[PDB]
Order: structure tokens, then sequence, then C-alpha cells
């Protein structure tokens, strides 16, 4: 009855508890739990968080929060999920539009191609470290080891695995990167055996062209790159992308436009990317062809929801996901 996509969609927004609670992986871990047992999507088989929900977060600053964990499907032998957060996704000209990070790049670190140039923002840089450094603390599932030392002492240094990785939002970034560097040092740090694949949500650019070019060849049909046509996030930081943020809610139902603050941050991060030939991967995918919500006539209002409501609406699960009980008051009057 759900598809891989709508189950995904389940898992990247489940990563969302404790968004707004303000070093707990445990209040998280509980809440995965119970959701696990009573959220539909997740009653048709029995899982089982078997790493994390590992937790990068210090006091006086949420901007670079992430969160990882592993889910495994009981019974199926090596068939997982990793699921990625990075900060409250509502909050978007904040976290997204004010990214110092992504004026400088770092080349791709695990692979390279004659006569190309495959560089990522340092922003996705920092993120993806900051997840392959992680590990999940004391009485948590996988205590004490990285995800790549899980996954090894998990699945064996040849064993046979399935495992998607998922997210939302700077999670749709960070997933499909991260499961392109699993995919590179397969066969040398990781089982060969393993078939990767990734569902990641509403992403803004991690990479360029060439970036982008390798990893479609890559994970090819392994990546469905899921985007609300609406959702202004997927449109940075590609310059003609960028370009169609300030009239993206401008039809001819309705007229929600960017105050003059937000129009000087979008023609500062064109000018900062310019040149930067920052890309979307599998670009030519078709998205989800969102609706202009009438009643929210602020751009940032209009923008959080077509963000977060947008997927579950557009995607038919509107009433399998709890977003309410998953952002509280995050939500404010979004809904």
């Amino acid at each position: 009855s759900y598809t891989k996509e709508q189950l995904m969609l389940a898992f990247s927004y489940m990563s969302y508890y404790g968004i707004t609670h303000t070093k707990n992986a445990e209040l998280i871990l509980k809440k995965m739990k119970e959701a696990l047992k009573t959220w539909k999507p997740f009653q048709e088989d029995d899982w089982e968080v078997v790493w994390g929900p590992a937790v990068y977060t210090m006091p006086f600053t949420i901007f670079n929060d992430a969160m990882m964990y592993v889910i495994q499907k009981k019974g199926a032998e090596g068939e997982y999920v990793i699921a990625i957060r990075g900060t409250n996704p509502v909050s978007i000209s904040d976290w997204l539009f004010n990214d110092f990070m992504v004026s400088a790049m770092k080349k791709w670190p695990y692979a390279s191609v004659e006569g190309r140039i495959l560089k990522i923002s340092e922003s996705t840089s920092y993120g993806l470290k900051t997840l392959q450094k992680l590990k999940p603390k004391s009485h948590i599932p996988g205590e004490n080891k990285t995800i790549l030392q899980f996954l090894n002492e998990k699945i064996g240094p040849e064993g046979k695995a399935k495992i998607c990785v998922t997210g939302h939002s700077k999670g749709g970034a960070l997933s499909s990167t991260l499961a392109l560097w699993l995919k590179d040092i397969q066969g040398v740090k990781l089982s060969q055996n393993i078939d990767i694949s990734t569902i990641p949500f509403a992403g803004p650019t991690a990479g360029n062209a060439d970036f982008a070019d390798y990893f479609d060849d890559c994970l090819g049909d392994q990546c469905t790159r899921i985007a609300n046509s609406l959702d202004i996030v997927p449109y940075a930081w590609n310059t003609n992308s960028l370009k169609k943020l300030k009239s993206i809610y401008i039809s001819e139902q309705a007229s929600v436009k960017p105050l003059l603050y937000q129009r000087a941050l979008i023609r500062a991060m064109i000018a900062e990317t310019k040149g930067k030939k920052y890309k979307q991967i599998k670009a030519e995918t078709p998205p989800l062809e969102g609706n202009i919500n009438p009643i929210l006539i602020e751009y940032l209002v209009q923008a959080a929801y077509q963000h977060v409501v947008g997927y579950p609406e557009l995607m038919g699960m509107m009433d399998d996901i709890p977003l309410t009980d998953i952002f509280e008051d995050a939500i404010a009057g979004l809904l």
C-alpha cells in the first residue's frame, strides 16, 4: 500500500522528533520507538532502531544541528535505512540564505574523474564530516561506533545487504552525499555486496556540476530526488535556480512576494555562488507540482509551508505523518 518513497518520507520526518527540545538522544529514541509502533506506514513490518540516534548539538547555536540513525527491518537479512536530519527546517532564510560556507569549496575526496573537477561546498563537507564522526552515546543503540564501524561490524567485510539513505531539507543534501561516500569506498572500507540507494527530499545543491554528474552516473536509478516545485530550498545554489526565488509564489491565483531583506539576501547568494557551477543531482527529475496556499501571504511563511507541509501533502501522507506531534509549535500557524 505505501510506496518506497512514501516510506522513506516517513523515516525522514520521524527524524525531526525533538527539533525544538532545548544532548538527549534518549528523548528522541523513545519517540522513535513509539512511532515505529503506531505510525501507519510502520505497521506493515517490524522495525528496529539499531544505530543512533547520534546527535550533534551544542548550546547557544542550532544552525548546525544534525542527527542520524539507522533502522533495520526485522527478519529481513541486511535491510537497512539510514535517515539524516539537519537543523529545524522551517527557518529557511536563516539556515539556508545566510550560509557563508557555500562560497568556498572542497574537492570531493573519495573519487576522481578524468578531465573533471568534482567539488562540494564546505558547508556540506563539514556536514558530512560531522556525520562520519558521530557516535551514539551510552545506552543508545550502536553505542560508541561511527556509522562506518557499525556497518562493517553489522554487515561484515563481505556481507550482503541493502541500504537506503534518506533525509529531508539539509538531510536531503547530506543523505545523498553520504550515500555516494559509502558507494565510493565500497570494496575498500565497505562490503561491495551491499546495494546502496538514496531517496533525498527537498535538498539544496551539495556541490558542482561535475560532482552532480559523477553522482548521477554512480547512483543512476538508485537515486530518486523528490522536490516540490514551490519549495524554495532545492532552488539553491544553482545560479539560474536562485534567480527564480523572487517570483516563485507569483501566479494568477495569488501573489506572495519576498520582503526587501530577503531580496537582498537572494542577491547576495547569487553574487557569492556566481561561477561556482552549483547544480542539482538528478537535475532533470520532474518535481511534484505544488500549490500555493492562499491563506499564507508572507513569503517566509509560504516557504516554510511548502518545505515542510508540502511533501506529506503532495504525497498523500497527511493522515500518515503527525506533523503537529513532530514539530509542535514549530508549525506555529502554518497549518
